[PDB]
């Protein structure tokens, strides 16, 4: 399995979404959509061995976690508007639940689940599953050279993970990896990771 | 410089663009937008050494070529909707011109130019300019072994370049290059080639 966690610092946590302004009023929802698209889609299918987690911290009701399960996804297409609509549906589902129910993974559409869950607790749940945590940044060994097994890849947004959560990953001894000499968009990082793994 | 030619077999060639259906009624315009996005944008800036050409073959007025000049682009953002609006403006400009004027590059917005030009003639112009033509194709030589210089990269759409234009590319001895054992989306290929070149 190939798994990803993307921390979306500013992305809207309400279904009151303006599809005509995914970058602005939705808090860079466009970037999240591109990350989902690049995590899953190939020319003639979907990567059935991928799970993608988005942790949304924007207003008005953070945190919200959305889990996308590649082997189960239905009716999702690679374009931003379609993905944004599925994220809107997941937030609408979240809005229909009480806080007790929000403790669970709550299915919205096939392969898409929504839950009250923040970044650090999600990472701990993945460690409990036996996953190895790898995170991007700068100084790390290139992913091509690292022995990768049962991976969860941490991907930051434009502003980034933040100082606070950065040391947490240090403390749990998640492996630093690099992909490029340049600072790339998050979605590009996903594509490069997939390519390295595909070639192995 | 890093240059790309994307052949968009189905993409609309009028300004009658439905932003709510980039994939369908616009003829996979969403893919073209993703290719433009991935060709240019970095976390903090734009790749100023990139030129991207789109050759659009959809109805009602094909072919239309749009040249995007990285070092000149203004007000373009990486999201599909914004890029689609810039493409719509370019096609509107094209609609305002007579056929004599369409022989030229016609500026629409900063860094975006429109012209009546087909795929083979554009590649011939690039050959005359002294460029080397590389055709990104799944069964080419592994990119890591290819000595890339002064490149123009040919990228097909979902359907692909097609037999007629592949015949042409082989005749002019375009170099076939593989990026992955899997058949990827066109935009992913752009990201992979940028990474190869960035690492060099
Ligand atoms: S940038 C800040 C957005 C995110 O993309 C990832 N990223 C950007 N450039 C990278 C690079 N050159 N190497 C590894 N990860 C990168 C980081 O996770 C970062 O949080
Ligand atoms: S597919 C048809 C879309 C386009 O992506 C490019 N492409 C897809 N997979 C590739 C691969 N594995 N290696 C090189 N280019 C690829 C080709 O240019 C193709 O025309
Ligand atoms: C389109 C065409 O005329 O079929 C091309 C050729 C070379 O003449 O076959």
């Amino acid at each position: 399995m190939r798994e990803f966690i993307f921390k979306a610092n500013k992305t809207i946590t309400s279904s009151d979404i303006n599809l005509k302004d995914l970058p602005g009023s939705c808090g860079r929802l466009d970037l999240l959509c591109r990350c989902v698209s690049d995590a899953f889609f190939l020319s003639h299918d979907i990567r059935r061995d991928v799970v993608f987690y988005a942790v949304l911290y924007g207003q008005p009701n953070p945190p919200v976690c959305i889990k996308f399960v590649g082997s189960e996804l239905k009716k999702v297409s690679p374009d931003e508007r379609n993905i944004a609509i599925f994220i809107k549906k997941a937030l609408k589902k979240f809005e229909e639940l009480d806080e007790e129910q929000r403790k669970d993974w709550n299915q919205s559409t096939p392969g898409i689940y929504v839950r009250r869950l923040g970044f650090r607790n999600l990472v701990l749940e993945k460690l409990e599953e036996g996953k190895n945590i790898y995170y991007l940044h700068m100084n790390g060994e290139d992913v091509e050279n690292v022995d990768i097994e049962n991976p969860v890849f941490i991907i930051g947004d434009h502003i980034g993970i933040g100082e606070e959560d950065e040391r947490f990953l240090d403390e749990i001894k998640a492996k630093r990896i690099s992909l490029s000499p340049l600072e790339l968009h998050a979605n590009h990082c996903i594509t490069i990771i997939h390519n390295v793994l595909d070639k192995k």
